[PDB]
């Protein structure tokens, strides 16, 4: 795929990002110790993932911009804006792992769990966020899209933070309540906390870099991308349990962690008073036996079949969304992304 | 003073800020619960202080802009940018109180310590930061200084975060070391963590709003304001101990909290090997007797006299800085601020 083609150049560019960001202690030797800590924070948190969100900027750039205008400088800017997306995610992950007491992230121990780090990781998360705007100034200050990119990264941080607030209010640690776990609530959490920054932001960033700044074009691209975001998170909640972890790189911690998953939401909708009481008793419990009972209840309520009928309607619908709203953008912009998610 | 004159109108404008920020759930009823939490976060954290940093924007605006151009709309923008400074501080305080395990802030319990809040306050701090850029867009999008304000608020967040990193590395909780407590380190911490956002940011924001965007003018104003910032923090560290808390609104928690204070720094400089060992044994201890021994050592080393000779040299020096670097700005811009700090 077009993602694997662009990966190597993109991952190689991280060294440049780190160099340019650590080139602040040249004239200001006084902050050197802080800059060394910033480097360590970048290396641990911005590296070790799939880089899919960041690569989406680069892939979309290649497809939106005329090959003739894709010079050395424009590509460097595309790889930087791609890394800004990856930094925005690192900032979210570092902080979210603190708030939900996570132990591991991308196979390794969470940054905040590292000895000597702890709650200092809050400042580290803030620094990761600050790096975006430093990189945008260093690389894009002179571009006609500079302001659009700044506003886009700010609006996406804001939407994600609203999504995170909504998530925290729905699943309060200690105040365990399944009444709050509605489809309307789930869809809003997914839209604000995940779909905007993961799907709309990288394509939207690529669009502005190509000079596509029209509100209607951005509204059209957003209608497609937000639906792709809903599907992705719904599919990810299934794979957390009903998915053979050979393919993935994570296992079912959602039942024991008391998460507002798409599974628990459908389970509640299709529940009899007795079925609900079983879920009420077993969901969110650290006990192995209790986790095993929820899985059995999900299987009983046709949830692997419910997810298949959802996939079916979703495959056709995203194709309808691309058919109707991709123009004037090349449909391959959305299709290349949908292939990675839907297959 | 000119600060007390502008206070009432400024504090009354908070209601408008909260209304405009909570006017996002009109078209998006789905995020209503999150917006209610944002309102509660604003009301608890942005209110209850002296509002000095925010008022500095408004006072400086009144003195920099021609009375004829100070219309209804321009004043609303000045009060909003003043509130953006107050929000930037709320974001820093909420987060810093988490990182150093603070119990109280402005006489009341820290937000994170409130039952049901806890580490959710990290998201709350992030939301407070996001509100700045929302207010700048809502009020200043159409102004020729829009971008300058965005970049100024971003650069100030970055400088404060670097200052906070430097502070955390100097005073690691558990890894108690006085060797790190140097004057060069203290001055860098104060400059990055405090002086930029408290002194340079509000005047600089007022300057851009007046159309004063020149690099030399900003460099001149910064030379004055950074020295005012150094003095302020040095004076504040003294008042923490040697200052009768009748005047202030806080007491000596710096010795027991193991802080890199200007006092402990001078104490180390003027220490014999024996005097250092006493400090090494008693500094950073929760024990009342141990806290009492440090105070006695500071008194012995002429530290109230050392601070007076510092005040003397500082009074003349800031007057020299204003004399030399205020032009073309009215010197009252800096003088009105220095009066509040130096008297
Ligand atoms: O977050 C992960 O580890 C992950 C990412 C993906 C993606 C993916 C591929 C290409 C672009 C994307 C843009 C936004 C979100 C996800 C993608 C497809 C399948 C599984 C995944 N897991
Ligand atoms: O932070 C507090 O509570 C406080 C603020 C002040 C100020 C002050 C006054 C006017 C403008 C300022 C701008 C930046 C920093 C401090 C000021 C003068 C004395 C004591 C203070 N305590």
């Amino acid at each position: 795929d077009v993602y694997a083609q662009e990966k190597q150049d993109f991952v190689q560019h991280f060294s440049q990002i780190v160099r340019v960001l650590t080139e602040d202690e040249m004239g200001h030797p006084e902050i050197g110790d802080a800059i060394a800590r910033l480097k360590e924070v970048l290396e641990y948190n911005a590296i070790g993932g799939k880089y899919n969100r960041g690569l989406t900027v680069v892939v979309a750039f290649r497809e939106l911009v005329e090959p003739r205008k894709q010079d050395a400088d424009s590509l460097q800017r595309a790889w930087t804006v791609g890394w800004c997306v990856e930094l925005l995610q690192a900032f979210f992950l570092v902080a979210d792992d603190i708030m939900d007491s996570s132990l591991t992230r991308r196979g390794q121990i969470c940054w905040y769990q590292k000895p000597g780090v702890g709650l200092d990781a809050i400042n580290d998360a803030n620094l990761l966020e600050a790096c975006i705007y430093r990189l945008l100034k260093l690389y894009c200050r002179e571009q006609p899209y500079y302001l659009n990119l700044i506003e886009l990264f700010l609006q996406s941080s804001y939407q994600t933070e609203i999504g995170q607030t909504l998530d925290l209010l729905t699943a309060p640690q200690g105040n365990v309540d399944l009444v709050r776990f509605t489809e309307k609530r789930y869809k809003s959490i997914v839209k604000y906390k995940t779909a905007f920054y993961s799907f709309y932001l990288p394509i939207a960033a690529a669009m502005y870099m190509a000079g596509i700044d029209g509100e209607k074009e951005h509204a059209n691209a957003k209608k497609i991308l937000l639906e792709m975001g809903e599907f992705f998170q719904i599919q990810d909640d299934y794979l957390d349990l009903f998915g053979d972890p050979s393919v993935t790189g994570k296992i079912g911690t959602d039942i024991q962690d008391n998460k507002c998953s798409w599974l628990v939401v459908q389970c509640l909708q299709r529940a009899t008073p007795e079925q609900y009481q079983i879920l009420k008793e077993n969901y969110g419990q650290k006990e192995a036996e209790k986790v095993a009972r929820v899985k059995a209840l999900y299987e009983e309520l046709d949830l692997p079949a419910v997810f298949l009928q959802y996939e079916e309607d979703s495959y056709s619908h995203i194709m309808a969304l691309i058919e109707q709203y991709a123009a004037p953008l090349p449909p391959a912009v959305f299709l290349g992304l949908a292939r990675k998610i839907y297959k």
